[PDB]
């Protein structure tokens, strides 16, 4: 669809904030 985003496309790193 037009919402074809993808969390795996996120850059800068996710776990960098260390939950």
């Amino acid at each position: 669809r037009a919402i074809g985003g993808g969390l795996s496309s996120v850059g800068g790193g996710s776990s960098t904030i260390k939950y």
